[PDB]
């Protein structure tokens, strides 16, 4: 009796995929979930996470294989890999240099999710939704905090979105830019943040128990969708804004210790098919990475430019880089102070 263990983030299959591949193949498949990259990074780097998959944003996985967690992928078992998009294949080599472990799976942005009549009701009718002013600008979240703030608690992405902010650079290397202004913005929103979470905003969006987020695109979709079909009256939009925003790319990778192997590229080949992939998209409101799928994908997610952006908005979109230990610190410093302000 085959077995497969997989560990992907929460709210990123559809929920018949895992399903479909078990009545297909006769393998059991163990499927559990996570929301931070900082949880699956700190399990690959403390021994075994006992997974035959995982699934890593790129940025996490550059550093994760001079570490010597992930496996090669055995292209010759993965034949129709010929079906990935090869610009998304060329900018996740950067973190992957010829693509050797990583399997682009979904790719969206980190900006703004709101709930448009309150933040208009509370910023008026031009609230400035297509800026990181709307969240970033501390007079402006005093007001917001009326009807609830979230941020993600993904410390290099806050931290890489307020830099750029600033007019910094976004992987910036200067300490200070961390320790003094990025430190000092972050303590003046604080107050103003009811929580930091990278899942359950989606719930707190749809139903109305907050009104503003730092958010994942199809994350913010999803919350979207969730309030329509409840109902509710419940209207959620998703913001890339102007300023720019943080792409990310995440990619499935097989531990160098998985212990079922064989099934494990037969989930990967599963999920390269076009038409299991965009049915995934359908669900969850993200863009996959696999070029033959788009036009199956639904029109909602297809031509929705929050999910699938024109090129003008990708040229303002940046990505995450591997800093220093010096960097790391006060990073990370700097964000302990932010959570517990
Ligand atoms: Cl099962
Ligand atoms: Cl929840």
């Amino acid at each position: 009796q085959k077995t497969l263990h997989i560990y992907n983030w929460s709210d990123y299959i559809a929920p018949d995929t895992v399903a479909n591949f078990e009545k297909e193949t006769g393998i059991k498949v163990v499927y559990d979930v996570f929301d931070s990259n900082e949880v699956l990074e700190g399990k690959l780097m403390a021994g075994s996470t006992g997974f035959d998959l995982v699934v890593p944003s790129a940025s996490f996985l550059e550093r994760q294989l001079t570490a010597g967690v992930f496996q090669p992928l055995d292209k010759s078992k993965l034949p129709e890999w010929k079906n990935l998009d090869p610009e998304l294949l060329k900018l996740v080599a950067k973190h992957d240099p010829d693509n050797k472990f990583a399997m682009p799976y979904m790719w969206a942005t980190t900006g703004i999710g709101y709930n448009v009549d309150k933040v208009k009701a509370v910023l008026g009718e031009n609230a400035p939704v297509d800026s990181w002013d709307l969240i970033l600008k501390p007079e402006n979240l005093e007001k917001l905090k009326s009807c609830g703030v979230s941020f993600l608690d993904a410390p290099e992405e806050v931290f890489a979105t307020v830099l750029n902010y600033l007019g910094k650079d976004p992987n910036s290397t200067k300490a200070d830019d961390y320790t003094g202004p990025a430190t000092d913005l972050l303590l003046k929103l604080r107050p103003n943040i009811r929580y930091f979470h990278s899942s359950q905003y989606i719930n707190d969006l749809a139903n109305g128990d907050i009104c503003v987020a730092i958010g994942w695109a199809g994350d913010v979709w999803q919350a979207s969708n969730r309030a329509k079909e409840a109902k509710n009256g419940v209207n959620v939009s998703f913001s890339i804004p102007k300023e720019g925003a943080m792409a990310f790319f995440d990619v499935f990778a097989m531990p160098a210790d998985a212990k079922n192997k064989d099934e494990a590229y037969q989930f990967l080949n599963y999920l390269l098919r076009p038409d299991v992939v965009a049915h995934i998209s359908d669900h969850v409101f993200y863009a996959n990475a696999n070029k033959a799928a788009t036009p199956l994908v639904s029109a909602e997610v297809r031509e929705n430019p929050g999910i699938y952006p024109p090129a003008d908005v990708r040229a303002k979109l940046f990505t995450l880089k591997v800093q220093d230990p010096k960097i790391d610190r006060v990073r990370t410093r700097a964000w302990t102070k932010v959570k517990s302000g």
